[PDB]
């Protein structure tokens, strides 16, 4: 149909090497056969760091999405058709960025950011073919909370790839993740780093329905267990360029699905949760 479907996941799978007991592979299970993250065209993930749980995760999601690039930064073979910036196989941890998909994609570019505050942090490049239409969907995580200094010269560097690919001006290019800007008190302030998001990446302002937050510890258990007296952010987005194909309608919802209880023990304490990660995952209605 005349629609696309993109979801973007901040998953938080943190290595087990260093957290053992944050549920990783317990969340693979309950992620890959969770009901939210059905029905879609495409779909990104943020922060799938454990090698075992993120390719466990990927292969429950092989089903329904078989097509799936490797995991940002964890390798630079033919895997991908190009492996961009500051690559380094040296790093401790990956990228974490992942992008799979129900269609057949047709090119894998991996990029890692030149600038920030260890782990290949970056952007996964992908071009899709659905129903005999080419989509470019770009998936990220910025540097985390000088950092809007470093969020804005990693997104420059998206959008200088972005304009140097030379992508058709009639193809759909959308750019999505975590952020790490908050839009929160400040959709009013155009000197904001929100407002500045859309300016350097020359992207235009989805609809927004759902949840009023992406990451909230007052309604997320795990985002409740890390902060619980931090307020509420909104940093994950699904944002279309406007020097292509402009979508007639693009929203971004934010969901809030709650997962089935799970349980850790940690220093001879059990924890329950019932949350699949400490962000809530967007998904991104695209007429076109
Ligand atoms: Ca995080
Ligand atoms: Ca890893």
């Amino acid at each position: 149909n005349d629609t696309l479907k993109v979801m973007t996941h901040n998953v938080y799978m943190l290595s087990t090497n260093l957290y053992p007991n944050w549920g990783q592979t317990e969340r693979a299970d309950l992620i890959g056969a969770a009901d939210y993250i059905k029905n879609q065209d495409v779909v990104i993930l943020n922060e799938v760091f454990d090698n075992s749980a993120s390719d466990r995760l990927l292969g429950n999601l092989k089903k329904e999405y078989p097509n799936q690039t490797a995991v940002l930064g964890r390798s630079s073979g033919s895997e991908w058709d190009k492996t961009l910036g500051n690559y380094s196989s040296s790093t401790p941890e990956d990228g974490g960025v992942a992008i799979v998909s129900k269609w057949p994609i047709a090119e894998k570019i991996q990029y890692v950011f030149a600038k920030g505050c260890l782990s290949n942090k970056g952007f996964v490049y992908t071009k899709i073919k659905k129903n005999d239409r080419f989509v470019h969907v770009i998936g990220t995580h910025l540097q985390a909370e000088s950092p809007a200094s470093v969020r804005t010269n990693q997104l420059k560097e998206i959008q200088d790839f972005i304009k140097n690919k030379n992508i058709p001006n009639n193809e759909y290019v959308l750019i999505g993740g975590d952020m790490n800007v908050n839009k929160i008190n400040a959709e009013n302030n155009n000197d904001s780093e929100y407002a500045s998001m859309f300016k350097t990446l020359n992207a235009s302002v989805p609809s927004y329905t759902g949840h009023t937050a992406t990451w909230d510890a007052t309604t997320n258990s795990i985002a409740k267990y890390n902060f619980p007296d931090s307020p509420a952010e909104y940093l994950d987005y699904i944002i279309a360029s406007k020097d292509h194909a402009n979508p007639s309608y693009i929203e971004n919802k934010v969901l809030q699905p709650k997962s089935p209880q799970w349980t850790v023990t940690s220093w001879f304490q059990k924890y329950t949760y019932n949350d699949y990660s400490d962000h809530y995952p967007v998904e991104a209605t695209i007429s076109m």
